[PDB]
């Protein structure tokens, strides 16, 4: 649906993982 499935992506990956879901990251 987007053009860039890395920027968005790492974003709300990186961001949502080491931002929202971290722990669930760190030890899902």
């Amino acid at each position: 649906f987007s053009g860039p499935p890395g920027l968005q992506g790492r974003l709300q990956r990186l961001l949502q993982a080491s931002g929202n879901h971290a722990a669930g990251i760190l030890t899902m």
